[PDB]
This record gives C-alpha cells, structure tokens and sequence, in this order.
C-alpha cells in the first residue's frame, strides 16, 4: 500500500490498483480513452429520494437522476462506449468504506461492484487500454495487483 496521494490526472500502468478514498459526494473520477471507454463514478451519500442532480464529467455538464436508499454510500459507474451514446448507469458499488477500485490489466479495465462487506470484481472490455486515463478527485492510493486479496479487503472493510 503506497500513498496517500493527492487528487490528479495520469494513466497508470498496467497491474495497479488504484484504491480511491471518497470524501466528497458527486465525481469520484473520470476515466477515457476518448475513443470507447468512458466511466465517470458518482458518489452518492445514504438516505437519497430520486432525485436529479447535475454532474459535470469530460468537461460536460450532465443530469443523472440518483437515488441512495441504504444506510450506506453508493457509487455508481456511469459508462459510455462512444461520445455521442448516453451515460448509463452500468454498475454500483454499496459500501460503508467509500472506498472505489480501478485496475487496468489483462487488455480489460477492473472495477469493485456489489455491496460492501461482499463487492467483488468485474470486466470491462476496451480496444485501447493503454490511452485510458483518469482524473481523480479523492486522496488515493496504489496496490500491485498481485496485492489484489488486500485490496478486496480494504473494499469490503476499509483502510
């Protein structure tokens, strides 16, 4: 586990867990390619009606209609394929540890989703994994993939 580091911009290498410590409610991060792939994750405090809320990602300001009904944080993984399709909510993370994971390998992006104290992994497919970059908004830190069992465990459990 190394960081804590401070909200940037940068493509990691492949083989890294980011580990995201959200502290703030709206944009977690902001990840593309600009050519297939675009994920930005909202973080959505507990106790929430829908409501409509205004979210400004890849420099664009959008409306997305969340909702939170659960003693816990929600994360949501709004996700696009192409510029001109919609975001969709594509996966949540429910958590009480507010922590988001991101790991580029194996040609395909990595992310946590499901409900704390069980999230686990799932897939993303890219064309261009190596042009995606991401914007993050929260203190952060790095963890090796082959680290991955610690990194599910700060998930589910916290630092």
């Amino acid at each position: 586990l190394d960081g804590p580091y401070q909200p940037t911009t940068f493509t990691p290498p492949s083989d890294y867990w980011i580990l995201i410590n959200s502290n703030t409610n709206g944009v977690v991060y902001e990840s593309t390619n600009n050519s297939d792939f675009w994920t930005a994750v909202i973080a959505v405090e507990p106790h929430v009606d829908p409501v409509d809320r205004q979210y400004n990602v890849f420099g664009e300001n959008k409306q997305f209609n969340v909702r939170n009904d659960s003693d816990k944080w929600k994360f949501l993984e709004m996700f696009r394929g192409s510029s001109q399709n919609d975001f969709y909510n594509r996966r949540t993370l429910t958590s009480n540890t507010r922590l988001v994971g991101i790991l580029k390998y194996g040609g395909r992006i990595w992310t946590f989703h499901g409900e704390t104290p069980r999230a686990t992994t799932d897939s993303s497919n890219t064309a261009n994994l190596n042009g995606i970059s991401i914007t993050i908004h929260s203190e952060f830190y790095i963890i090796p993939r082959s680290q991955e069992s610690k990194c599910n465990e700060y998930i589910n459990n916290g630092l």
